[PDB]
């Protein structure tokens, strides 16, 4: 053709960016933006952890260099991330039968894992995801070369986890097929299985010899306790199932821009771990010579230092308490407004994001009348909820669902 | 199988890391490491630009947030990078018929460009590279899905650019085939075509309607003048050829760990530019939600501020002068030692890396006897050369080539 890219077509707009722009152009004083993808403080401003600032001050005092990091990443950061994910007294660390490589946050880890599965996981080409899964998950596996399937995870009838349906779908999954399991808060729905349900899922996976691909990105932030959030992964590991974790420190540490993340794979032996490390480095090098330095250095400094680690844990627990308090206040105000609908699932759900279960027509009613901007599926970000405007949101929800 | 990764094999060791480890384990006092991939000062320590430190201090004073950046990247950084690459008075900027997206340094840009070519460049599947090309170039295009070809670039007989052979190979390239052209210092050889040779190559490309994929990663660092280093790209653009630039600020700015880089594509119209921008964002999002923030912010602060830009240009010119002085001193000391070999190609070559043209047996002779560690092909890093040890290196080369 005359032009190289004359056949290139305009890409579809991102709904999240459209919602954000619609909120920005809105002139109503009482407008709210529940489509935000990051945590916010009470005032609604972006929140930077004081532990992060202390780590930055310490690093600036150290006056370190900016040379390239190993292809795998910073050794201290990888070791600290593995210890945090698996626990300080995990048998895996003692045996050393694990590999951890720094990557570009969770998305990068997910991509690296998908590329590794495409290159080496000869058993199957199908990746199973929850039916209401994170949006980027699909494109990542599609670009990496993996076909995608789905299983039931969320039950719209009870607005909760569909345990029986999920068990049946997992049991129907063909053997030796990779499975994706949101470790903690589900990204779009924030519904997590109960520990007994997690044990049942682990037993089914062990019986079917499936491959688990955990995606822990809200560790600590989900409930303020890192051990309880990582309980499912540790249970899977002690059951004898080798799993992969995609850890993202964007939320639990507030390093959204720093792109901090680690991809760890559990192997049977240290020889297998180092072979997987070599192949992972071989895969990583064409994508990027090395991961970034500043964010990983900050994360390693916070994790290794005891006082900084304690302060970071306290801050994360505080943010988790704020999220839970916002959910509880929303439910209480909905009860006060006189709504007879059962909003227990709002308190039951854990994480930033919530489906109140509102119908799309209710969504347009909220957008046009009360100037509340939210996605069509019904997901709202609790971080956007404020103690000042929680009453307004509850009143609007009650009026729409009247 | 019983194990998921029992069939995974140990990856081949990286020769550069092996050379570095061999240098580290060496106990000779007069040992040198010419395999370093980054610039070093006179003392041999890593060099951090004072302009970078001033920018970091200014950013710390600003007390900015760490929220996610747009998928394309920081707007200020992209605009500044495009202006620096194309020139302040470029017609492309006035017409706005360009797209620039931040990426993970040069490697990332190269990958993004290869992915875009795989998805949209329906004309051909073959990418032509110089015969002595950068090592990572191959794996990047192989993983992205592009077949790779080669053309003659370096003439071992004269240790210089093979102009006639390169012209014949380019003319034999099939029409509408993407071509890779190291903009400045050839990574492995540091040989660049003369401006008349660049004009001839541009005329041949325009006649054959080839697609040019420039990889400018040493702008400014090559000779201390950004305009002269970017002269080939500007000539190609004014000739009417739409080209792609993979800019890496790792060297010209010393931000090796910060992973700073931009991929810019020249289009005919602004509509084509924005369509390409949307498709590039669609491609980028699965790989990583957004590029990192700290390095791009530092680069934008340095480029936009006039005093910081002037100081950065002065520092880059100083490092380029140091590299040229090291080359000249090496040639002068080789002449003093009495060697009759023609070492003019050492001064002719521009960039960090040089092929002195030594045979592999001479390489093992240097490694075993004089404890000088270097790659088998003969490439040496001028940044590793020091005013103190340049005489020792010249004496060793003369003794080996005696
Ligand atoms: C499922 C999932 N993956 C990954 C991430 C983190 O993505 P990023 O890599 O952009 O930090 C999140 C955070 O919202 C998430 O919910
Ligand atoms: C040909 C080439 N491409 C790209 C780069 C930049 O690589 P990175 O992305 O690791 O900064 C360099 C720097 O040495 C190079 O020589």
């Amino acid at each position: 053709a005359s032009s190289w890219w004359t056949h290139v077509e305009m890409g579809p707009p991102d709904p999240i960016l459209g919602v954000t722009e619609a909120f920005k152009r809105d002139t109503n004083s009482k407008k709210m933006n529940l489509g935000v993808g990051a945590y916010r403080d009470d005032n609604g401003k972006p929140y930077v952890l004081p532990s992060v600032r202390k780590a930055e001050a310490q690093i600036a005092a150290k006056n370190l260099d900016k040379e390239y990091l190993p292809i795998g990443g910073l050794a201290e950061f990888c070791k600290a991330s593995a210890e945090l994910a698996l626990g300080e007294n995990s048998e895996v660390l003692k045996s050393g039968r694990f590999v951890t490589v720094q990557t570009i946050s969770g998305t990068g880890a997910l991509r690296i894992g998908a590329s590794f599965l495409q290159r080496f996981f000869k058993f199957s080409r199908d990746v199973f995801l929850p039916k209401p899964t994170w949006g980027n998950h699909t494109p990542i596996f599609r670009d990496a070369g993996m076909q995608l399937q789905g299983y039931r995870y969320y039950d719209p009838k009870t607005c909760g986890f569909d345990f029986t349906g999920a068990v049946e779908d997992i049991s129907k999954i063909p053997e030796q097929s990779v499975l994706l399991l949101h470790a903690c808060a589900h990204n779009p729905t924030g519904v997590d299985p109960r520990p007994e349900q997690w044990k049942e899922i682990a037993t089914v996976v062990k019986k079917r010899n499936l491959f688990a691909f955990f995606d822990m990105a809200y560790q600590g932030f989900a409930s303020g306790d890192g051990d309880k959030d990582a309980w499912a992964v540790r249970h899977f590991i002690e059951q004898g199932i080798n799993v992969c974790l995609c850890q993202s420190y964007a939320k639990n540490m507030g390093l959204y821009g720093e792109r901090v993340g680690a991809f760890t794979m559990v192997c049977k032996d240290a020889d297998e771990a180092k072979r997987v490390e070599s192949q992972l480095k071989i895969l990583i090098r064409p994508m990027y010579s090395n991961p970034p330095l500043n964010g990983a250095r900050i994360a390693a400094a916070i994790l290794n230092t005891p006082d900084l680690r304690k302060q970071w844990l306290q801050e994360v627990k505080v943010m988790a308490d704020r999220i839970i308090g916002m959910r509880t206040q929303l439910v209480s105000n909905l009860k006060k407004e006189g709504s007879t609908h059962n909003w227990q699932h709002i308190t039951d759900q854990i994480g930033m994001f919530c489906f109140t279960g509102l119908k799309p027509e209710q969504v347009e009613r909220l957008i046009k009348e009360f100037s509340i901007y939210m996605t069509k599926d019904g997901r709202i970000s609790v971080a956007g909820v404020t103690s000042s405007n929680v009453g307004y949101l509850a009143h609007a929800i009650h009026q729409v669902t009247k």
